[PDB]
This record gives structure tokens, sequence and C-alpha cells, in this order.
């Protein structure tokens, strides 16, 4: 793709994307499986309710090119406002939750969390790294084929579209930074027990999707794809299993036309 | 639809505020407070009583007339804010579970969430639930008739903060999707024993300005400041937890913009 | 008002805290705490009481008049290292092991005016009664916990007004800088800078400082540092002196 | 590695492209970005760590294209690292809490990964040159191992002595060697260490992220006989294994690389 | 005196924790408490002191001085403290060595002279060593300000930590830099680069000059408490590396 001038026209797209942390029944929505812990890496087998699964979403465009002429038209991704939405939900300590201690409230969310979107004019490009080779994931699940022990640091064989909602689960995959030519991606891990979760909303907050030469993710195909991972982090019941509790994210993406060479 | 700042004689103005806090209010001495926080063991039957639950604050501030082929609007420029009475947590001395034996009170720490919102119509927000099956008490308003999805993004749950001391905080975030004419800022900060920090200076001021130096405009000559500050749990002798909430400032700078 | 920069001048002045100062060997610390069981019966000790500290600095009487303006100020506080001794007085933290750190609430705070400082009064519980020599809000309410715009007074009185009790007020102080940070928790870790290479400017937007009234300048500090856990477990406040070096100027002004 | 000629000519840029793999141990063949369980010595006097046990530095050398047809000119041509993006491959593998690890309380998940960590990266011109400091300069350090030789009690702060490249993988363990900031004209490096039994891991990723290498006068790491060195240490923090038993877990590092040919004297 | 306007010197310093043994450089003695501020005695190995050096400069010699322009510096070694194998206690049964952590002090200074240093003690009762220079005739204030506490860092392994501070009403001709965090479980975090740099300039642009031909670096860094088998606890402290480049400025 040969990228010319930008037409001077505008659009915004939205869309709020459902987080896929398991669902393991009709009322826990948002919620996985409470987590269950085999002894051994040598039998890893864990439910597919459990485990929370990379989010994604593509957003149709209409065509702009009236004959394919020397020159085509584009969209091109130019900004994105994006938040994590109900933060304010983890307030709730009145229900289904462990107490911190004997007459005292219930224990909040907390522990490890991953916060994760991508705006790309293509799937997201992913990189399978696994904790366990041996790991035995369940039907539903799009995971790292014929994996070997390099598996567990870099094993160039595991390439992989973000093209199936709620099918790659978020400890098996990560973006490609190889790849992603045509996409911005941002994440952040934060590992531990006890880690407090941290979320900010603003809407005066903006992320510039132009890379070094000016030009933004390029809609190839006339669509846009989001994708998102947002992991606030172990519930605990009363109980005490736990479980995770994942919140959608919006997206407000700003596209103009850009021309490219046909 | 927006022309030129006006300048002049009274093209300036500037407004300021304190706003209280909703915290729920459990008896007539314990303004500033929740009721004790009680669980209940199943997301089945989650019933919280009125005076357990923090609200959202908000408040409308007239500003002076302005006529309505350019209309006139105030434009909201910078704002100054901050919460008082931060040192007020530094009572050690009263009504607060001993640390040890020999020791202190327990200082108020905990899951905490500072919040405030300037705009030219009432702050747009979004419903989102831990728990879609929670009964919430007569006196607030929260997401009607939810489902499941409502745990996560159900579109049906728009409303305005249009009602001080009804909107429950846990209930309710601003909506990302409107809110075209307001500027909204909050951190959530979650966990058992989370530190609050806060800071206070009368030199820092926000922009209230978008990308092309227009700030929110004030409909019908109307200026609405939205707040949310838990400051987190006060821990009684017993062991029970109540939440603490605390006042927050506003002064608003604005100008006369020409629109339309 | 304000007219041009007519001429420069520095000050420096060392404020110590006021902890509350138990007894004449423990400068610099408050009383050991007690906990009361109950709202409705609070009366804590003074000398358990940390207080602002402030001072006025009387400058040369210049008289359109000739006003002082503070246009500078580099802070710092003042023995930070001093809380590596853990071998006094402090409880162990298990056996075979070194003395507790002092941690826990703390809240660092500084004010440069050409005024005193004007304080927002806000209680934790409006019921507490305060020993005599504290100056506290007057006719407090339930509304005292919150907002009660009545609580408006002036840092007059090095050593009475308790930290506890008072606020920078940010409605007022229109002639003074304030900042301020509040910390609280049972292990907060104090964490504290020094360096001579920082310096606060305090021209509002319009260029203008602080302006001297009466000819006088007018620090003000409360600098908390934590909690110091004695051998017994019981625990007092511990606080810091603070320094300002603060650059003024003549100012002229309209008569 | 990937080795691609973006473009051709004077203003030539070329891109590397390689993935580092950590070296924490691997005490077994299943176990590969770990190290052996921590074990420790009541005293300094009895210190001999396993060699399975003991993270060592990343480290590869990347030929570059030959640039220079006549070696007799006044003037050579050497490729001049310019950019770097870089970031840690795998960081949601910690999200796996369901594979053998100690449950945080009866019927809990499994322990996060956690505890002292230290991400550190290099690009330069020539191998990194290292400073050695030792814990206990008494440690016996186990073959396979390059340590710092005849140690003093001097070597538990400074010992001028203890002067190395890091010029072999899986070889110099992380807990002897620093970057020397006393040599290294011909490189960049970047490291945190955070400390701590409960320190969370905080790990980012992004595409937009790039390091200039540029120095103060526009000149970045100069690769000698057309050679660049990447180095690294990515110690995420302590696996807790069922029985309580401790293994370091580390990561690949990713580096992309953009290159310009630089004219010098000859 | 200073009118108008290259070398570079490097210095490795030793950290002072008071080096209890032959074997035990870079650390102090086991901590001790008495239970009481009427009666503290610390001993001279326990305690931590300010670590300095004076660099001579070529002489120049109306008159021409070295001015410092820039200082890199950089903590020396923070990766050993990924020896968890050796004489820590264990965190859990079956677990690996407890981390140095707690209480750190990280400090640099770079002047044309030494540093000019403000006593403050925890306890002004505390009864200092042999071999330590502390604050002459103590009293109460001395818990707080007390101006009588000025000394400068003339001698290395001298002056222990909990006992000075740089003086800001002082260090006219010196740049300094330091961060307390206290508590018994603080992280160590620190970091390295070779690409940081700190100017050593003022407002009007005029660095340290070097008086005598003399440059001083001035150094703390305990890196926090190691924590053996037995539960006793040591600071451990690391070298701190410094390269300041100095022009020549004329001066009268
Ligand atoms: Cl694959
Ligand atoms: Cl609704
Ligand atoms: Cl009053
Ligand atoms: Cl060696
Ligand atoms: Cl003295």
């Amino acid at each position: 793709v040969e990228v010319l001038e930008v037409k001077t026209a505008i659009t915004e797209v939205e869309c709020f994307l459902n987080p896929e942390m398991g669902d393991p029944d009709e009322n826990l929505r948002g919620f996985s499986l409470k987590l269950s812990v085999q002894n051994d890496f040598s039998s890893d087998s864990p439910q597919r309710k459990m485990l929370p699964c990379y989010s994604t979403a593509r957003i149709p465009l209409p065509n702009l090119n009236e004959d394919l002429s020397g020159n085509l038209l584009m969209w091109e991704a130019v900004t994105v406002q994006t938040e994590v939405i109900g933060i304010t939900s983890m307030l709730n300590l009145h229900a289904g939750s462990q107490k911190v201690h004997e007459h005292g409230g219930g224990k909040p969310i907390q522990g490890s969390n991953f916060h994760f979107f991508a705006v790309g004019g293509e799937p997201l490009e992913m990189q399978g790294v696994l904790m366990n080779y041996r790991s035995k994931y369940p039907d539903g699940t799009i995971t790292p084929k014929n994996p070997t022990a390099q598996s567990q640091v870099m094993n160039t064989d595991h390439k992989a579209y973000l093209d199936k909602n709620n099918a790659y689960p978020v400890e098996c995959w990560v973006p490609d930074p190889s790849r992603n030519e045509n996409a911005r991606y941002f994440g952040t891990f934060t590992g531990g027990e006890n880690v407090p979760p941290v979320l900010h909303v603003t809407n005066t907050a903006t992320t510039v999707l132009l890379d070094e030469q000016g030009v933004g993710p390029l809609c190839k195909a006339d669509s846009l794809y989001v994708s998102a991972a947002d992991i606030c982090g172990l519930f605990t019941n009363s109980s005490g299993t736990q479980q995770w509790r994942g919140l959608a994210r919006y997206f407000k993406i700003r596209l103009r036309k850009r021309s490219v060479k046909n």
C-alpha cells in the first residue's frame, strides 16, 4: 500500500465491547468460573468457563471507491478515546464476598489484572506463550498448536489472528510486536495476590494512532478491528473460592479518508 | 456551531461552591459517613439499606442571563478543585479500632473513589452492576429492570445525574459515549489496605478546553458540578466498617462565546 | 491595585514542628495516642494533638505605595535521616530484630503568604471536646463533619490550631500559595526528598506573587512524618522542622 | 533473527528483529523459562548454589551486511543503531493460576508469580561491559558459570578487578554482574531492579514506544566488525509450587533495532 | 568573582555501612534496640556513615577554576540482591531467602568544597561511640532544628547518616539530591542506565567551582535490611559511581 495525501471526509465510530471472562452461568455474566488448581503441570485441564479470553469486534465501513482508478480511498483511524466501563461497581462490598474480618465489610476485588486495547485496520496479530506447554485446553478455545517446552519462552510457530470473539484465552496469547504493522496496541499486566485495582475515567484523554510518518491504521477491506482484555482482578466468594471479574471497554475512533496508490 | 470568544466589559465571570458528600448519613450525628457495611452470603439476596449506599453529589449554579443571529453562551475555561478536610483523618483518638494493644486507632483506608465533572448540562451516566439481582432501596435511582447483561454493558441504563443524594456510586459511571458538553475525571482505587493519598494546593488549575479550544457551553445559563469523594472505610471499636466522604470545592472561570 | 515591578531581598527561616511536646525530652513528638470507644466521649489531651506551625517575618517598612512581593520559595523537611535510628526506644519488628521504623498516616504542608493563612474547619467527630490552649471550630454541628462555612479562621497563633481540625481554605488565600499532601493508613512508608536544586515560583497567572500587607511575610507548615511505635506498642506522632528561603522584590501598587 | 534492508543507498535503513530467550536455569526439559527451586544455606561460609538455580544474562551477536567495497579508503561506513523498540513477551502467561501453584488460601486460586524482579536490556556495537559485585565474596559458584575471579571482601562493594565482556549466553549470573557505567561508551543500557517477596510484576506492552539510542552529539552505537550486540535479563519474580518451593520465572525479550550507515575515519 | 567561559573525572565511592568484620564489608553490625531513649549507646560498626572523597583536579594557575557542569551517577551491584540462597531467613517453609528490604536512603552531592551538613537526632540523649562525629552538646531542640549543629562532611566513614542531613541554608557551591523511604517492608527500586545526566548549572548557568583545585563527591546508599537465618537485621549498602564533566571558568 503506497500512502498518498489525506482527503479534506471525517467520521466517528463507537463500540462498547463486552468482556469475555468465561460467564459460568446465566447470572454470572462478567465473571469466570471459580479458579481450581491442579497440583502438577503434568495434568492441567482447565475448564472453558474458567478462562478469560480476548474480546474483539469488526466495525464495518462503507467502501469509498466509485471505481476500482489509479488512486483508491481507505478509512484511516486517527485517534481513539477508550475507557473501562463500570469501575464503581467494585464499591459493592455487601453481596457474595468474603468478610475482610468478623463484623467487617466484603473483600474488594483485587489481585492480578490486565488492561489491554488495540485498534487496527485488520485483526490483531498474536504470539502464543504458555506458563505450562503441557496444559490441556478445552473445546471452544484456540490455543498454541503442537506446543513444546520452547512454547514456555518463545516459539515462532505460535502465530494467530484474533479472528474469533471469546475463543483466544488471555493466558495463552499476547499481541505480537514482530507484526501488527497496521494496528496500535497498549497493555499493562500487574501480578500479585493483593494488587489494588487502579482505574481512571476521563473524557479528556485521546490516544493518537498515527505512526512516525503521520499514518494511522488503514481499513484495507473497509473494516476496523477493536480488541480488548480488561481482567480487573479476583472476586473472593463467602466460601473462599475466587473468580475473575472483567468490565466492558468503550471505544470512540475518529476516522478520515486517505488516498492510496492502486 | 461555535464562533468567536466575545471580549469586552463583563465577558468573564468566576463561580465557586462547596459540594457536600452524600455517604448515606445513618443518623443525625454521622453526617459524612455511611451506615456500617453488612454482607449477605449470596447475590440472590442482596438488599442494601439506603443509608449504607454512597451517592453522587450534584448542583446547578446559575450564571448571569445572556440573550437568545449568533447565540451567546458562558464557556467554562478552567476549574480549581480539591477535597476539603483531608486532615480530619488524623483523628485516631475517637471511635476507631485499636491497631493493637496500647496502640492508637485505625486510620481510614481501603477502597476509594475521587470524581468530579463540570458541564453545561447534567452529567450523563451509564449503569453497571456488580450483581444485577441487587434489590436497591426506596429513595435510590438505580438501573431500571436490569438483566445479566447489566453486569457488563446494557445500553438501556442511561440517566442524567438530575438529583443529589439519589444515584448510588456503585450503580453508575460517567457515560463516555455522551457528555459532549461536560468534562469529567475520576480515579477508583480498590483494596482492603489502600492508603488515601490526597493533594491540596491553590496553584493547580484544570483546563476544560477541548482540542479546538472550546470548553463546556452552559445551556440556559446553568453550570453543573458533580462529585463523589469516598475516602475509604472507618473501622469502629468492634471492627464494623463505614464509608467516610468529604466535601469538594470548585472554582470555575467562564467566558462569553458566540455560537450558531 | 497592582502596577509595575520597581529592590530584591532573600529571607530564610527554619520553622519548628508543633507535634505536642509531651515533656521537655520529647520535643518533636506527641503524647502517646489513646482511643475512646465512642464519638460521644472524645476529650483529647493537648499534648496528643499536632498543631500547624507559623511565623510572621517583619520586612522593612517602605512607606502609589511599594510592597514586598514574594517571587520564589525553596523549602525542605529537615532531618529525614533521623528515622534511620532503629536502636532507640522502638518496638522490635520480631525477636532478634531491630526497631520498628516510623510509618503510618502523614501530612506534609507549607504555605507562603503576605497575610496569615486562611483556614477552613472540618472535624472527624463534631462532638469532640478539644482541650484548653487549642483553637478549634466554634459551635460545631454534624455539618462540621462535611462543610460548615462558619468555621473560618486565620492561622494567627503558633501551636494552637490542631492539624486534625483545620485545612487551608481554597475559597480564600488570594494572597498566599499553599501545597499539601495527606497519606493515610497503618503501614504507609514515609517518602521524603531533599535537594537544593528545586524552586517553587509563587507568581499567579498575571505574574503577581503574594504581597506583604503591613510589611509582614507569613510562613506556615505541618510535617507529621508518621507514628513512632515505642517498646510497649504505644504510638506517638513524630514531626520535623521545615526550612524556607523566599526571594522578594519591590512592587508598586495604587494608593 | 530477521535482518531486513528497508531502504538501500546513502539513506539506507536496516531493521533488525530478534526474540532473545531468557536463561533462568532450565532445571528439566519441561521447565524451560524457570530456575531450579531456591535452596538457602544457613551461612555465607557454606554458600554453593547449583548451576540450574542461577539466572544468567541473555546475549546475542547479530552479523550485519558488509558496507565497505574498498577496505583501503580514507573513510569507511559503519552501521549505527538509532532506535530500539523492545518488550517482554508472554506477560499474560502469568494469568495461569490453575497449574502447579500453591493455593493463596483453602479453596482459593493459585498464587501469582511475584517477588524480586529485574528487567534489563542493552543495544551496543561491541559486547556489554560488566562490573562484578557479590552479595557474599565467599560464594562458591558452579561449573558452567563465569563469576568474579579471586574475589575479596572488597568484591561485596567495588573491586575494579571484576571487569568482563558479556561474551557468553547463559553463563554470567545476574546476581554477580551489572553493566559497568565507567565503560560502555558504544552501548546504551537500561535496567530496573525491584526487591521484596510481595513485589507485584508490572509489565507494559505497546508497539508505539521507541527508545532513541543517539548520544548528546547525535551518534548511536557503532557496530564494530559489522556486529550488533543485544543483551537482556527479565526475571519476572518467583513461581510458588504447591509444596511451597519457589523458582525464578523469566520471559523472552523482543528487539526491533533501526540502523543507518555512518561514515567514520579509517 | 565569576566571569565567563573540558575534562572528565570518575570515581567509585565505597559505602560505609559499619563493616563489622573483615568478611562483611558493605554490611553493618546486627541491629540491637535498647528499650528507652534515656539509655541509647549504639556500637560504631552498627552505624552507617556518609561517604565522601576529595578528587584532585589539574592546577590551572584573572584566575581560572574548574566548574562542574554535569554528573552521571549510578548505584553499583543492584543485582547482588538476587542472591536469596546465602544466609537469609526463608520466607516460608521450603521457600527462598528473604530479600533485602525496609528503610532506605539514596543520596549524592557534587561540590567545589565539602558538603555542609545540619544535625538532627531521633533521640538527643543517644550516646554515640568513638570514631563518629555527631552533634555536640545536643538538647531536646536537637530533635527539631538546633542551629548549633553545623559541620563539613570532611571525613569519610565518620558522620553517621542518622545524625546529619545536607544543610539547605548553605551549600551555595554544591548540588545535592536524596530520597528517604521508611518502613519494614519497603521494596528497593533501583534504576541503571548510561543515558541519564544531571545538569549542575544554577539558573544563572554557573556550576560548582572547585576551590583549591579540588572536587568533592558525597553519597549514602543504604539499600535496606538483610535478615539472616536467625531473624537478626543488618544494613546493606552499595558503591556509587560518579562521572563529572568540568570546564574552565575565568574568575577574579
Ligand atoms: Cl499455534
Ligand atoms: Cl436505567
Ligand atoms: Cl469556628
Ligand atoms: Cl574478575
Ligand atoms: Cl555540633
